[PDB]
């Protein structure tokens, strides 16, 4: 028996029913649907990019269809109306079975076709969709009222309707209020991601390629795979929420498996991924989860995730990022009486750079004033539910403390709001606080700007400014709904410098004290060099140095040490992240000095060039090259071309590059998409990888 | 190399790292060797019967947190306060850390602090000094592990792994400044200690009691509720915070797919499982998944009830289960539960397909909620009986009760699910043949009607109704709706003088009764009414199997006049298509000739099953045997196969049953077996059958076990 419930769960937009063709009248003999591609329909819906075939529009906004019928439509004698379902079990009840109904008029806000021409045996109607419609692909029927039952037109796949998400309509929830920010956060298919360090920013390119075939139907089977209630899918919240949890694989279930150790055996490195284009149709073709990814990989495909259903989205990028925080605002770092950083027990690490999407919505759920953008982490940490992604948090809720409101802000909060503390472990086992830094932490939040490919700096739409009373009052708040402080809060001054440094080059390294005092110190400070991943998480220490100093008054005084290229060679991680500390405890006032830098050695590119003809339809020669300026021969160096609209995604593994050995891939591409594209490579051999490349290229037509 | 997180995530209580003996370090030994521990924990012993963890049948020390608990420590030579420094240390999980709460040192003190870990000397003997242990009342809920290390110079000295000394620390309702604390000791008698329930079900104007073992002090169940945490893999950190612990463990009753405690099926017919019905309690179910590691077949709403609430009173939460009478599950946040009626009046049931539940069981936590404003604490409601929420199709909770009585909805947890299970409206709708549809009337008061729990006393009902809604009508209501309409709550669709309602009479299973309608023309005009009655036999939840009885009649109301019209519903009508609890279904509508008005009502009624007798002879005293009676006689005409037995008393009897391939019409069997209660005082048998049809049936019997 099926007691559970009458009618059960109607969670696939792919499965469907068989609506019956009966439950001198008029029947239907044709229907038209003005769905090309440079036709009123796609191009005022701005579905013209998609390649499908099939009439997309977006809700909340009129679109045009022509209905055909056995003799002319009289109103006196004739009663028939479109009819959209979707799923198995449609119900009007639930949004999933939609008959539009002939209005005079378009109301704001509701289904209605209204009679806009009648020729003969034509009627062209003017179909507007409630701008709260699910979004996913409908099935479109015709049925006409009689007097014994209804008569309806037949299962007729060329005419399915995919309605997405509307930023352009005024009453839908994602609702962008700027064409310029519709365009980047909505209609463009190419992004930037930004990597590396607060101090030394390294940008690479993403095709995000949500307008390439088969993408948009991914989209819709990355919900049928998380059995998304299609109720629910016309809620930009929800989609949201339900998406991002699908972006980490949790088992055999999800899109991508997250790896960061460094050799990914079974599958593809992270730094591998060009775009999210052979990801998702990787996953959709093997319905399995594709490995692996990181931050950046789960923020790419989210985004295509995102903008290809019709929300506007961003990708962030935050420096120094609290993750796995707990909701904890701080992170420990714990010294010995001596002065040394104990690494046994320091074990909080803070990310270089942690990448997250952004998306737009409205929040109707909140008080408001807290639409606009939301924070989504497809990168799971502990919240409080579990091992989970994160959001969507409202930016806004976040700047200002108010934690409460859902979803998982104070984990969002703390990841870019802890403070560094300092902390003496004595060899009696007790603990003191030395030092806390309150300005580590979203050193800089980053995101690719509006009109280029530049970086636009969004700090200051997370939080405040250090000092000011508005930042304290959204600490305040946070701390009294989920934020967590489990700890309570001589003149000397030490910094230092490090070097940016190129792939195998040597580097110095300054160390700065000043005193400002009337009386001589003398200290001994600990320089402490480690090899990290990008995560902070420490591989070994590379340099270790020891240094003694004896201050004067008034005095300032810098020193200096050159970290040798032989000292990290052979052991540096992906990324080639370095992390360094000098901690320095004075003697006369058993003071602790703290500082930490990271830096990432500026790794290799890859050359793009063309030639031939640059033309829609038209052959052109795109060359990839790569100059391994290494002393190692290179094994199974694969690299991978990307292009939104030039090319699909493809790889080319080059057996061995020898030491200073350029290697050559020319690639013969026929562009379909006009305008401003973009050629992107990567490479990722046996060992290097994370070397990337770009080619900005025109085409006609 | 794994450079996610430098550390590994302390996810289970279960795993444990070696910690080193003596952990030296740098140049260059008699400091102080412990000769032995002593945990004074016999179940006799103030420390345990002070922490009141004394009925858990467990051989090791169980105390609560944020209270004091007494340890010896024999030295191999006199502690010397001149030069000797130890202490006591706490471990959890196989990655402890201080900055997690997972090792914790727990310095020698000179007097015990409020909210904070540590040990208080009382006594120095021979050796032997006498500690005085506080923990922490946030501390970690688990079993740890105890080691005792002596600083020298140059690192540690300590005990070694020693399994005897695996100290579990638990929630305590009875310390001021845990987030679980409550008031008097009623309260936390009830809801932290009593292992006995009462579930309540039936329908509003019938309703049933039915006893449930908790059995959280069982052999085995403290720790298969550790088991269901780790395999859950909750971070460690995390089970010292309650409503973690509950929006976590929730979450696990329910299995979804090859994960969780049990598979929910609502079929009537359980093939390779055992029917929600059989089940007396949440014993056998939470050490079968234990032993088999895999999901439990099967439950329903009162089962995940039922074993959620041993866990949250095993773990020291305070806890009851409430049934609301007719809930709005699977709401989706909307306040409005649909009927669709023909243009004639009569029910739609093509278009009908939301159901209301005759009753609904969930669960209440007790816990302060920190992370809300103030006057949100209380008891949180939980439900692991899944629906559609804002991430997926899941349990809902911990939900402040009070912010759904106030309709504050934005407040975490899925409470505008909860707000929309008790204060939906029932549309009636009309669906014409041209496919528009017409809103005739909105009935608010039939969902949520009835929100019950079992007494503080004894076996009684507590109306707490009141809790979750103000009274219907006034402004606190009214005000509670506006508010929840404003973050979550959703009514998708806008709102002759004639009333109409009836009664069915409750009938013993096999037997006739009777429904009878009345109507109230309150106006000066005579009116025309055509009435429908459609009878449906149904799920326990509302879901319709047939329509077993239909009558339409025609009736002439005289201004301002009541009329009448009864109706005979025999057996014979009903008999053979119940489904399992026996629930039937009465809608019934008119429609009034000149107006066009439309009436509506709608009631069910569950028919009295019979109960099991329990009989219980000689001693009933602890340690002495006693033999229990157990026998049913079949009441139906019909003969019944595979009828399994069930009989369960915590402290009296592991829960165990017996099958009889048939019972033959008006037969008896009778099950005897010999129990040597464990447990004195006032203790319960309880017993169930269910067969290849008839089932749902149990039966009990109290009794007093003397010392
Ligand atoms: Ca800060
Ligand atoms: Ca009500």
């Amino acid at each position: 028996f099926g007691g559970r419930r009458a009618v059960p769960p109607n969670n696939s937009n792919a499965a469907e029913d068989d609506l019956p063709t009966v439950e001198e009248f008029l029947n239907v003999t044709s229907v038209h649907l003005f769905k090309e591609r440079w036709d009123t329909n796609k191009v005022d819906h701005h579905t013209d990019k998609y390649e499908n075939n099939k009439l997309i529009v977006r809700r909340g906004q009129s679109f045009y269809v022509q209905i055909d019928f056995s003799r002319p439509y009289d109103p006196r004698r004739d009663l028939f109306r479109v009819e959209y379902v979707i799923g198995r079990y449609p119900q009007e009840n639930k949004g999933t079975y939609i008959p539009v109904p002939i209005v005079s008029e378009l109301q704001s806000g509701k289904w209605g076709a209204k009679i806009v021409m009648r020729e003969d045996r034509s009627v062209r109607l003017s179909i507007q969709s409630s701008p709260k419609c699910i979004v996913g692909k409908f099935r479109m029927y015709v049925a006409v009222w009689t007097p014994y039952g209804v008569l309806r037109t037949s299962r007729n796949p060329e005419t399915d309707t995919y309605i997405l998400f509307n930023p352009w309509c005024e009453d839908d929830a994602v609702y962008l209020d700027n064409e310029k920010e519709r365009e980047e956060y909505v209609l463009n298919d190419i992004g930037v991601i930004f990597y590396g360090e607060v101090n030394d920013i390294k940008t690479r390119s993403w095709s995000y390629g949500q307008f390439e075939d088969g993408i948009l139907d991914t989209c819709l089977y990355v919900m049928d795979r998380a059995q998304m209630d299609l109720s629910g899918r016309g809620n930009p919240i929800k989609v949201s929420r339900v998406g991002s949890a699908m972006v980490n694989a949790k088992d055999d279930e999800g899109v991508l498996v997250g790896s960061w150790d460094n050799i990914y055996a079974y599958g593809v490195p992270p730094s591998a991924w060009t775009g999210s284009v052979d990801i998702l149709l990787e996953y959709r073709s093997s319905e399995n989860p594709v490995r692996y990814g990181q931050c950046w990989v789960f923020a790419g495909v989210f985004n295509t995730f995102l903008r290809c259903l019709g929300i506007p989205a961003r990708i962030v990028t935050n420096y120094f990022s609290a993750h796995d925080n707990d909701a904890n605002l701080q992170m420990d770092i714990f010294l010995e009486e001596d002065g040394n950083v104990n690494s046994k027990l320091t074990k909080d690490s803070v990310w270089n750079y942690h990448c997250w999407n952004e998306a737009w919505m409205t929040r109707p759920d909140l008080p408001v004033g807290f639409g606009g953008w939301q924070a989504v982490d497809s990168t799971p940490q502990e919240n409080s539910d579990g091992m989970y992604r994160c959001g969507p948090a409202s930016v806004q809720a976040i700047k200002h403390g108010h934690v409460c409101f859902q979803f998982d802000a104070p984990f969002v909060f703390a990841e870019v709001n802890s403070d560094l503390i300092y902390i003496t472990a004595k060899k009696d086992g007790t603990h003191v606080v030395e030092n806390v830094d309150a300005t580590h932490i979203g050193k800089l939040i980053v995101t690719k700007q509006i009109g280029g490919d530049g970086m636009m700096d969004i700090t200051d739409t997370y939080k405040f400014q250090e000092g000011q009373e508005e930042e304290r009052l959204a600490l305040e708040t946070a701390l009294m709904y989920g934020a967590k402080k489990p700890l309570n809060t001589s003149n000397v001054d030490m910094d230092f410098e490090v070097e940016n440094a190129v792939l195998g080059k040597d580097f110095k390294l300054s160390i700065t004290f000043r005193n400002n005092s009337h009386n001589r110190y003398t200290i001994t400070a600990y320089l402490s060099a480690n090899i990290t991943f990008y995560t902070g998480v420490p591989k070994a220490e590379f340099k270790k140095e020891t240094f003694d100093v004896t201050l004067e008054p008034l005095s300032f005084k810098k020193e200096a040490v050159l970290i040798q290229a032989g000292e990290y060679m052979g052991q540096l991680l992906e990324q080639a992240s370095l992390h360094f500390f000098v901690t320095a405890r004075i003697n006369e006032t058993r003071d602790v000095l703290a500082k930490q830098k990271s830096t990432v050695l500026t790794i290799p590119e890859i050359i793009i060039k063309v030639r031939g003809t640059q033309v829609v339809g038209s052959d052109m020669t795109v060359t990839v090259e790569f100059t391994n300026p290494l002393k190692e021969t290179l094994r199974n160096v694969w690299v991978h071309l990307d292009g939104p609209g030039v090319t699909r995604p493809m790889k080319k593994m080059f057996r061995e590059i020898r030491p200073n050995s350029t290697v050559q891939w020319e690639e013969v591409c026929r562009p379909w998409v006009s305008g401003h594209r973009k050629l992107i490579a990567s490479m990722s051999s046996d060992s290097l990888r994370h070397v990337y490349g770009e080619l900005d290229v025109q085409i006609q037509r």
